[PDB]
DNA sequence: GGCCCTCTT
DNA sequence: GGCCCT
């Protein structure tokens, strides 16, 4: 349990939203070291600019075949579709998918939480249901997770909790790179550079373990 | 199709208590006005800006207790509620006990079934409150095969700005709530704000009813 | 799809 | 009724 040594930033984007038994198209994790972020330094401004990134961090991001089309809406604004995925040789979520993000995860300061805008509701529960379908172990065994909504409304202290919403709120820019992984987390990270003191009180004390979390469905 | 079929009695709650959840607080007043849908279904549509205060339906069951808590009010609770727990003795008001629970069931009972409890900001203070109470009793709940929803959740649903009893009640029609903070008064204030959009109410009730039975606790207890 | 709706005394 | 995720 806490505290929580590595925050590890997720985003997934997927063929559409839960009702339609949705598929992952790409997958990031960004892994930093509690100590990085709270070493950032929000400089002085008005509005403040947007801090950088620590210079030490891990980086995942993956492109992912789905085995159903993306709805018109999700292939819009990921830029992903099956089709497209299919003729670059992305290739299924599979076991060897589920090898990588362990070792990823293995080689970050234990214990690590898992942190995702709606996580709880969405990258989460669609998460443990493509592992569920795996023969590999669950690869997250031991990591934590917290979803980033329930820390920002509680760090407060709004007509809207979107990624974008809260970036813009705090930093009065348009997020860049918008519903892609990397550019989704890119953006959350900035985010919670904000006030990483606080956060990281929060999630130590909110964090659970990801192996607690439903499926978004069950494929029976 | 609807997760528990037609809920065929509303029954609007409000508690008062010695003082919020981290508190451990117990209850001092319990009101419920018991309304059959058709009354709602009755319940003319709201036209004007602002419309008036909706007509309380002729036929309702009314239940009105003061309750002798097992431990003193906040002063903050006495203030805004007018009740202590010494005074409450003073009246001779007994505990939330056995009697209490074969009251409550005795009441639901006549009604129509299924009810639905509807209460205030319920989800996070009434129904945990009320679960912890009547698990302190060794008297089966009167509440197992009853229904609730949060009517803040509600509210929000058909309004498509704060969302306490009284500010919408003001937002809603221009006026000033009565008797704040007495239960009668509040579950009073509850039906005209449920009355507002009754139609819309009463689906979004049918599809959101959850069994009380699913409501944990506020706080546990030898 | 599931839960949240920051108020409650 | 719509968040909020795609
Ligand atoms: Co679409
Ligand atoms: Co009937
Ligand atoms: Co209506
Ligand atoms: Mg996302
Ligand atoms: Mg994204
Ligand atoms: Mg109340
Ligand atoms: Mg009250």
């Amino acid at each position: 349990h806490g505290h929580m040594q590595t925050l590890i930033f997720l985003d997934l984007e997927a063929t559409g939203l839960p009702s339609s038994r949705p598929e992952v198209t790409e997958l990031c994790l960004l892994a930093v070291h509690r100590r990085a972020l709270e070493n950032t330094s929000i400089s002085q401004g008005h509005p403040p600019p947007v801090p950088r990134p620590p210079r030490v961090v891990d980086k995942l991001s993956l492109c992912i075949a789905p085995g159903k089309a993306c709805s018109p809406g999700a292939s819009e604004i990921t830029g992903l579709s099956k089709a497209e995925l299919e003729v670059q040789g992305r290739q299924r979520f599979d076991d060897n998918l589920a090898i990588l993000l362990r070792a990823f995860l293995q080689r970050q300061p234990q214990p690590c939480c898992l942190v995702a805008h709606n996580g709880d509701r969405y990258d989460f529960p669609l998460l443990q249901t493509e592992l569920a379908r795996l023969s590999t172990p669950s690869p997250l065994d031991g990591t934590f997770c917290v979803d980033s909504i329930a820390a920002l409304k509680a760090l407060e202290q709004r007509k809207s909790y979107s990624l974008g919403s809260i970036y813009t709120r705090l930093y009065w820019q348009a997020p860049t790179d918008s519903h892609t992984a990397e550019g989704d987390v890119l953006t959350l990270l900035s985010i919670c550079q904000w006030k990483p003191q606080a956060l990281l009180q929060w999630v130590d004390e909110h964090a659970r373990p990801f192996s607690t979390v439903k499926p978004m469905y069950g494929t029976p």
